[PDB]
C-alpha cells in the first residue's frame, strides 16, 4: 500500500555496520575543512560529527547532507552524543579553547585538557579499537594529553604536527624555483610552530641536494635568505589569521591526506607528531614532528633523520620544554 | 649564480596563457566553497578570486595557496583589479548586496568581467538568481547560452536526497525535477519523479496533492524551505550549494552535456513571450546552454511558469542600466 | 647493520589484515579490464589475483605492481593458491573455457560448471562473507551456479547481467538525443543477451517520457526504428569481437561500477542479475535482471517495475528457458 | 517531427572545436592502457584513435564508447585518416615496427623511421600546435626521429624515456625498505634500457641519504647488492614479457602522468628523454632523460644533476652511441 513498498520489494533485514567510517569531532571552520576534504577524497563511508554547540552543528550536518548527490559518502550523521560516532576506524580532534589574553600558556593548556577529558573518553568508549587524530593547537602538548587520557597505544595517537607547515615550505620553495611543490622536497621537524626545523640536508629535487650546491643554505651568511622560508612558513599562518580570521582550507586537506595514508594503509611517510622517546635522543614522554610511516595501524615505523648536533639540541630544548609543561597539568 | 639557476637550466621562455581558468567572484562562504569543491575536482588549470574585501580575498588566496601540496590546480592568483581574472573559461557570480542595487554592483563587475574575459561563459549563483542571471546577460552583452544561472539545481538536489531518505536508496537513483522560478515559487514535476524509470505518479495518483495521505507536497516544501533552515541553525548555507555549482563546471568545462535544472533566457519556449531566466532542464557543455528539454507540463503547472515568466519581467521592467 | 634498519626505526610488530580487499578471479582480458578500472578507482586497499595460468598470472601481477607509484592500492598479490584471496569483501568471477568447434552450448556450460566446482568452493572457504560478482556467461546461469555451489544467501551472489547492456542503451540513446549517457534513462531487463527485456516505458531525459511523447516507440510500426536500438545493444558485443576479437574496457567499467556500489554502500539502483523466484511473476530458481538496489550487504533489495504482459511474458519464458537448461546440469 | 525534436529545443547552432584534446597513436597493448588510463583520469574532454589496423581500431574505439556511461570524456573517435586527429593539444606515439632478427639497428629504426615518415607529417597536417609524446622504442632514438621529421621546438617533442623505469625502482626501493613508493626516492637517468643510470646519490626517504648511511650503495662490493635493483629495473620489462607476452599496465599508468603534467600545466618533474644539446656535458643532436620541468609548453626547463666524473662520461658515451646511429638515418 505505501509508496516504497509498491515501489520497492525488501529482501533484506538491517545489519547495519560501518566500514569505513570517520569522526570530526569539533564544527568549527577546521573541523568542517577537514571535513569536506575528507568528503569530497571519498575516503569513508559513514561520517560523523560531534560538537557542543547544538544548533551548529545540525546545521553543517543538513548542508553536507543536501550535497549527497554530488558525493560518493552514502552516510553523514550528527549528535551532541558520542554514540554517533561508534565503531570509528579514525576519529579527528579538533576541538579546543582559544588562548585569551594575558591568559599564559599553561592556563591556556589546562583548559584544553579538562575539554579532553569530557571528549577523549568518550571516543575511546564508543571506538576502542580507531586511530586518534589530534589537529587542536598546542598539538604536540594536546596529543600527549589524548595519548595519556584514552590510554591508547602510542601507534593509535597522532598529531598533525608539522605536517602542514612542511606543506607550506615545499609550496613556498616551488615558488622560489619555479616548479610544483610536488617535485619540491623539504622537511620541517620537531615542536610545532617557531621552535620546528627546516632540515636543510635534506631539501632537495630530483635528488639533487640544494645545500650541496649552495653550501651557505639555512645560514645567516645566505644572500638568498633561504633560512626566511622557514620562518615564512611559521609567520603565514598568523598572516592568514589576521587577513580572514582563520585558517582553514589548508589544514584541512593536510588532514584528509593523512587520513587517506590511513584509510588505504598507504605507509606514506609523513612529519607527523608521534611519542619518540627513545629515538632523537629523547628520554622524556613527549611527542614531536619525524618522518613517520602512516597507515591502518598508525603510526608504525619512524625514518632516523641524520641531524647535526645543533638540530639534535633543538629537539631536545623542545622536548625539555614540552615535559616542564605536562609536568605542570592536572589530569 | 642564483641557485635557481644552479640547479635549473632553462630552455624556453614561458609564456603563461592559462588553457582552464576559472573565476570566482566573491569570497564569502558561497564563493569559497565553490571554489575548495572546484579545486577538489580539478576542473581549473588556474583559480582567480576576486572580492571588494581585499584583507579577507588575500587572506582565502593564501589559505588555498598553502593546500598547493595536495591539489592539481598549479596557479591560484586574487586581487581586487579584474586583471587576475584575464582569460578565463568560466566566471561564477556568488557577490551581490535591492535589485536595482544589484544592478548597480553588477554594472560594476560584469564589464570588469567581460573586459579582461571577453570569451567566458558566466554562472551566477547570487540571489534573487533568475532576474541576476537577467542583469548580468543584458549589461554583458553576451548571447544567451552563454549566461547560466544556477537556478533550481541544488535545489532539485535537495529534493533528490530527501526522495532517496523517504524510499532508501541514494539520490543518484533517486530522480525528480524542480522548475521555473528559482524559491517559494518553483515548480515540482510530479509527472517526472521515478526510480529505474517507475514513475511514481502512476503508482501513486495522489502524489503531490493535499490528500496524498504520505503528503509528498511536504517534501517540495521542505525543499523550499531548507536553506532557511539551515541558515537558522548555521547563520548560512555553504557546502551543498559549492558542490551543486562545481558539478555545473564540470559539464561546462569537460563539455559533457549532461542535464541540469538551471536558469536560461527560455523566451520562445514553454509559451513564455519576454526576456526572463527560469529553469527548464538544459544541456550544457563547453559552449554553454545549447538545448533544453521540452518538458511535458499540465495546464497548470504551464500556468505556474507563465506567471513567473510575468512576476520576473514585472520587476526587470523597472530596472535601469 | 641493514641499510633499512639504519634509516628507519620499526616501532610495531604489524599482523596486516586487509581492509577493503577485493579478488579477481581470472586474468582474461576481461579480468584484468575489471582489475585496472577497480584500480584506477581507489576502490580497495588489496587486490588479489588468481587463475590457473601461472606465468601468465605473475606477469600481470608485476605489470600492475610496476605501477605503484601512480596508484593508491597498496598491496596487489597473486597466486594459483586461494590462500592469497583470504579476506576479501568482494570476489569477481571472469574465468571460464571457451567452446571448441565443436561442442554444444550446453557442454561448454557444463564444463564452466565444472570449473566453478573447484573456483567457489576455494574461494567461499578463505572469504566466507565475502560478495560475489560473476561475469563469466552465460551469466544468468553461471550465476545460478555460483549461488548453489557457494551456500551463500542470494543476497550476497550478484550477476553482472545486464549492467553493461544498459549502459550500452544508454550510450545509443544518447548519440541519437545528442546528450550524456548519464543524462538518458533506460533498462535492460530480464535474461543477458538475445532475450533482453528493453522496457520502452521506462526510457526518458529529465524526467519526460519518450513513450508518452511518441507512442510507436519500440514497436514495428515505429519510423524512427528504436527497436534497432535494442537489436545494437544485443549485438554490440558481438560487433567488437568481428572487430578486435573480445570486448574488455566498457565491461571492466560497468564491474568496476558495480564494485563501488559494494564497497561504499551505495544503494545504487543497478540492472543486475538476482536470484528473483517469488517476483515478477517468477516461479522458478533463476537469476534475472532487474533493477537492484546495491550496497554492503549485496542486493538489499529491488524495484518492481511495471511490465506490460507482453513483457512479463519474456520474463517467464526466460525462466522456463534458464531454469531448464540448469535441470541438465552436473554439480 | 522526430521524437528527438519533440523532445529537446535547440538553441545554438555551434561547432566543434574540442579544447583539451588527446590522440594516442598506435592501439596495441601499449596504446590502449595509455588510453584507458589517460579516459580514467579525466585528462581529456576528447580521445582520439589511430592506427592501420582499421578493425582493430573500430572494435577498440567501440569497446571504449560503451563504458562511455562511467567516463567524463564525451567523445571518443578514432580513424585510419588523420583528420580525426585534428586540434590535438598532445599526441602520444606507441606505433612501430617490431624486432625480428639481424638488426642492423639502423634498420629495425630505419624501418620506424620510415613508419614515422608517414604517422608524424599527417599528426603535425592536423595538430600544427601539439606536443609529442614517444613511448615507441627505442624511445630516444625514435623520439629524435619524430623531432627531425616534425619539425618541431625541442621543448614539444618528449620521450618517455626513462620514467617508468624510476617507477619501477621507486616501486622496488619502497618493497626493499617496507614504504610506499611515493615517499621512496630516487632517479634512473640517461639512455633507456641497459646502458640507463641509477643516480645512487641522489636516493633517499624524507631527505635521508641512503649513500650517506650506506656509502657502499651501488658497488659491487655493497653487503645488500643494491645494484642488482637497478639491473632488476633493466631486466623487468624482458622479465614480464616473458610471462605475459607484453607490458601494458605500468607503461600505461606512467604514461597518462605524464599527461597529467602537461595538460594541467602541473610543471612536476619527471626523469623523461629530452634534446639535451648544450647540457651535462653534450655536443650533439640527441635525446637522453634528465629530469625535467613538464607543463602545457613541453619541457620548458631541466634540472642539472650533480653527477661524478663517472656518472658524466656514462652520459657522454650514451650521447656519442645515439648520435653514431642517426648520423646513419634516411630521412
Ligand atoms: O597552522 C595552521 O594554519 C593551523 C593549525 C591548526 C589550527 C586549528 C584551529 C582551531 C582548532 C583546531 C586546529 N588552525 C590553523
Ligand atoms: O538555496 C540555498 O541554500 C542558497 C542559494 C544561494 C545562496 C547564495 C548566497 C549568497 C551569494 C550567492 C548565493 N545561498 C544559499
Ligand atoms: O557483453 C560483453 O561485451 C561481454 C560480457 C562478458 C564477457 C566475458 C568473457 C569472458 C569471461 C568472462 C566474461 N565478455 C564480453
Ligand atoms: O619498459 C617497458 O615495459 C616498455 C616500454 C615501451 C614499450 C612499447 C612497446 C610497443 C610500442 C610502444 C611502446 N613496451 C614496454
Amino acid at each position: 500500500a505505501a509508496l516504497k513498498d509498491q515501489l520497492i520489494h525488501n529482501l533484506l533485514k538491517e545489519e547495519h555496520v560501518p566500514q569505513n567510517k570517520i569522526t570530526v569531532v569539533g564544527v568549527g571552520a577546521v573541523g568542517m575543512a577537514c571535513a569536506i576534504s575528507i568528503l569530497m577524497k571519498d575516503l569513508a563511508d559513514e561520517l560523523a560529527l560531534v560538537d557542543v554547540m547544538e544548533d551548529k552543528l545540525k546545521g553543517e550536518m543538513m548542508d553536507l547532507q543536501h550535497g549527497s548527490l554530488f558525493l560518493r559518502t552514502p552516510k553523514i550523521v550528527s549528535g551532541k552524543d558520542y554514540s554517533v560516532t561508534a565503531n570509528s576506524k579514525l576519529v579527528i580532534i579538533t576541538a579546543g579553547a582559544r588562548q585569551q589574553e594575558g591568559e599564559s600558556r599553561l592556563n591556556l593548556v589546562q583548559r584544553n585538557v579538562n575539554i579532553f577529558k569530557f571528549i577523549i573518553p568518550n571516543v575511546v568508549k564508543y571506538s576502542p579499537h580507531c586511530k586518534l587524530l589530534v589537529v587542536s593547537n598546542p598539538v604536540d602538548i594536546l596529543t600527549y594529553v589524548a595519548w595519556k587520557i584514552s590510554g591508547f597505544p602510542k601507534n593509535r595517537v597522532i598529531g598533525s604536527g608539522c605536517n602542514l607547515d612542511s606543506a607550506r615550505f615545499r609550496y613556498l620553495m616551488g615558488e622560489r624555483l619555479g616548479v610544483h611543490a610536488l617535485s619540491c622536497h623539504g622537511w620541517i621537524l620537531g615542536e610545532h610552530g617557531d621552535s620546528s626545523v627546516p632540515v636543510w640536508s635534506g631539501m632537495n629535487v630530483a635528488g639533487v641536494s640544494l645545500k650541496t650546491l649552495h653550501p651557505e643554505l639555512g645560514t645567516d651568511a645566505d644572500k638568498e635568505q633561504w633560512k626566511q622560508v622557514h620562518k615564512q612558513v611559521v609567520d603565514s599562518a598568523y598572516e592568514v589569521i589576521k587577513l580572514k580570521g582563520y585558517t582553514t582550507w589548508a589544514i584541512g586537506l593536510s588532514v584528509a591526506d593523512l587520513a587517506e595514508s590511513i584509510m588505504k594503509n598507504l605507509r606514506r611517510v609523513h612529519p607527523i607528531s608521534t611519542m619518540l622517546k627513545g629515538l632523537y635522543g629523547i628520554k622524556e614522554d613527549v611527542f614531536l614532528s619525524v618522518p613517520c610511516v602512516l597507515g591502518q595501524n598508525g603510526i608504525s615505523d619512524v625514518v632516523k633523520v641524520t641531524l647535526t648536533s645543533e638540530e639534535e639540541a633543538h629537539l631536545k630544548k623542545s622536548a625539555d620544554t614540552l615535559w616542564g609543561i605536562q609536568k605542570e597539568l592536572q589530569f
